[PDB]
């Protein structure tokens, strides 16, 4: 019954703007595609988005795809054809293909442009052109992590296999891996696998490690010693000039502009490590055969070959301060044109294999990823600047981000809300979703709801502003560029496209929009439902469901009773309607015959510290009185459990662990009006 929703975040952007992109989706449900109607009736195990499409996975094992643009989508639901009894268990997203995984551990390919996924006559069992390349044919995989240009699969043999998209196959066997059992993961079993456009992270029971390119600062610091070492002689000596550019014209490289991978070569020498150059961008037809100029920032650009063949020449004649060195390209005229005469002080002796080498950032065996202590790992994801995670030590949850080039949590944050509310009903529901390409991060909750995130002036998690959304089933997202974008405009180059599934809650939503008629009409039907059958399921899921911020049915019925306008409250001596049904629903809920027995555990709870306490703190005083009256009534008849009168009643007014500043009496006196409401813009003498 999950409703699928779309949202677009124009990158580059801030954490704030995402919330406004997650607010109108809540507004739309509180206000009021045809091809996707049949998709809602079945649960979606996983959802991914490619360059111009979006893939879906169903509970039984079927896979489907859809195309969209910027969102407007066509009406074509091309199911994956499975004539044989083939069921799928995992799905990945690639810029070129919709690679899939069947019930058995062999992986398929459904390249976006092509209609039929994969047919091979000579090898009918083969469904991936590299399936025999990584040697996964005789084993089975249970993990899969696919990103814009990357993919990694792992077998029960603790064997991990990596490869890139076919648009980057020109420099395969450097990024990619043939697939063998490491000495990293041999100790603990693999529990999950994550990948991004630059590197892949594997999480173990008490360990995390990664392998791949490590650009940026770690890549940056390679040259301070390397340039110093290079800058710091007889006939027949292999000597080279002490000065040496970082990259000569001819190094191959690749980069991502707006989600479009482009492999390039440079036609000039890299002198400074912060300049930008116009690279050579080759047509895709000639990419696999193994000049335009578009400016490329050297920071993002990664050079994907190793220059171990730096020109070193053999000395043929030493004449005073000058040395005749013939670097790679007896008549004196022919020799002089090729052989170069250089000063002895500018030349340093070179051994065999001692020539300078480009960054060895292509990591195969990692270190510097340490969990603080024996702490359980909730969820882990990978972004453009680190590996996000949410850890836990007893009753202390946190949001630490490991900088892969450092070995320690770069910064530490504590959730402003109570950690016990983050755990929720099911602990494992917590998840962190990142697209990867400097994209924003959204993290889920214990109840499956979205926990809004933003920073404050001191650098910490700002106190959340609840978006009022139901729990989310699937939260796949990805980045795709703006096609047909005129170069003369200021509109952004790329955007992040996020999928959603709000999973629907009948009465939870019927109170969020203060519609009295639906709320009551639901109740006797429930009242007639709980009778004439003596047992069913919807009775006990009444308490189970939870809105944003660990708020139950009673909390939401209070969140709509908050005063909003000072009008009629001046007392100098349809918002107005919407508040009226808010009290009407609240009165109905308390006196309902069927729910009655469950108000004992309903009037005790959210993410900060009880429905009655939220009323006095939210300035809903008539709502607090009605809740207080019901609390007395419930406690009076409770005595049958052989417990005192005061403890049952006190659980619905001020629980034992409530902090001193959250008392209903103290909060009642604290609530006032700010000085601005009687002063104005002028200055007065006040504390």
């Amino acid at each position: 019954m999950t409703s699928i929703h779309f949202v677009v975040h124009p990158l580059p952007g801030t954490e704030d703007q995402l919330n406004d992109r997650l607010r109108e989706v809540s507004e739309k449900l509180n206000k009021y595609h045809p091809p996707l109607n049949v998709l809602e009736q079945a649960t979606i195990k996983q959802c991914v988005v490619g360059p111009n499409h979006a893939a879906f996975l169903l509970e039984d094992g079927r896979v489907c795809r859809i195309g969209f643009s910027v969102v407007s989508l066509g009406e074509d639901l091309q199911w994956w054809p499975d004539k044989d009894g083939t069921k799928f268990i995992c799905i990945g997203a690639l810029y070129s293909e919709l690679l899939a995984v069947s019930s058995k551990g062999e992986l398929y390919q459904w390249k976006w442009s092509e209609s039929e996924p994969y047919r091979n006559a000579q090898n009918p069992s083969l469904h991936h052109p590299r399936a025999t390349f990584l040697g996964l044919t005789n084993e089975k995989i249970v993990l899969l992590s696919a990103n814009s240009i990357r993919a990694t699969v792992a077998t029960e043999n603790n064997k991990v296999a990596t490869w890139v998209d076919e648009t980057l196959s020109s420099v395969a066997s450097k990024l990619e891996h043939t697939a063998q059992t490491y000495s990293e993961l041999q100790g603990e079993r693999i529990v999950s696998l994550h990948c991004c456009a630059l590197y892949t992270c594997a999480q173990l029971e008490n360990s995390l490690y990664w392998w791949g390119v490590v650009p940026f600062s770690q890549r940056k610091k390679m040259l301070e010693k390397a340039r110093a070492k290079n800058k710091k002689i007889t006939v027949g000596t292999q000597v080279c000039l002490r000065n040496n550019p970082l990259y000569h014209a001819g190094a191959v490289a690749f980069s991502i502009s707006a989600g479009i991978p482009k492999v390039g070569v440079l036609m000039e020498s890299v002198w400074n490590m912060n300049d930008s150059c116009r690279f050579q961008l080759r047509s895709p037809e000639s990419l696999k055969n193994m000049v335009n100029e578009e400016q490329w920032s050297l920071r993002e650009v990664v050079f994907v070959e190793d220059v171990k063949n730096v020109p070193v020449g053999k000395v043929l004649k030493v004449d005073g301060a000058y040395v005749a060195v013939k670097f790679p390209g007896a008549d004196p005229s022919s020799l002089l044109q090729d052989c170069r005469l250089l000063r002895i002080d500018e030349l340093q002796v070179v051994k065999t294999g001692g020539t300078p080498k480009v960054p060895d950032c292509f990591q195969r065996t990692p270190k510097k990823l340490c969990i603080p202590e024996k702490t359980e790992i909730l969820a882990v994801n990978v972004d453009s600047k680190g590996v996000h995670a949410v850890l836990k030590t007893g009753n202390w949850v946190r949001y630490c981000i490991f900088d892969l080039a450092t070995g320690k949590a770069e910064q530490e944050n504590n959730f402003p809300t109570s950690s016990i509310a983050f755990l929720g009903q099911n602990e494992r529901n917590v998840a962190i979703f990142t697209a990867g390409q400097e994209s924003p991060i959204i993290l889920r909750d214990g109840n499956g709801t979205i926990y809004p995130m933003a920073k404050d002036c001191m650098g910490g998690i700002r106190d959340p502003d609840w978006l009022d959304l139901p729990p989310i089933s699937s939260l796949g997202m990805g980045v795709h560029s703006l096609i047909n974008l005129p170069a003369n405009s200021t509109i952004k180059k790329k955007a992040a496209v996020i999928i959603m599934a709000v999973e629907k809650q009948t009465l939870m939503q019927h109170i969020l929009r203060c519609d009295y008629e639906a709320c009551r009409q639901y109740l006797m039907n429930l009242e007639q439902a709980v009778v004439l059958e003596q047992n069913l399921q919807m009775l006990q899921t009444f308490i189970s469901h939870r809105c944003d911020g660990n708020r139950n049915i009673l909390h939401a019925c209070v969140s709509v009773c908050f005063p909003t306008s000072n009008k009629e409250t001046k007392e100098e001596e349809e918002s107005k309607d919407r508040k009226a049904n808010a009290h009407f629903i609240l009165k109905l809920l308390c006196d309902s015959v069927v729910l009655q027995p469950y108000l004992r555990e309903l009037l005790s709870a959210d993410a900060r510290g009880t429905p009655f306490m939220s009323a006095v703190s939210g300035r809903a005083y008539p709502a607090a009185i009605t809740i207080l009256e019901t609390a007395q009534k419930i406690a009076k008849a409770e005595i049958s459990s052989s417990e005192k009168e005061e403890d049952v009643f006190m659980g619905m007014v001020c629980p034992s662990g409530t902090n001193p500043d959250d008392s209903p009496l103290y909060v009642l006196c604290c609530n006032d009006t700010c000085s601005f409401t009687w002063t104005g813009a002028e200055h007065i003498n006040q504390d």
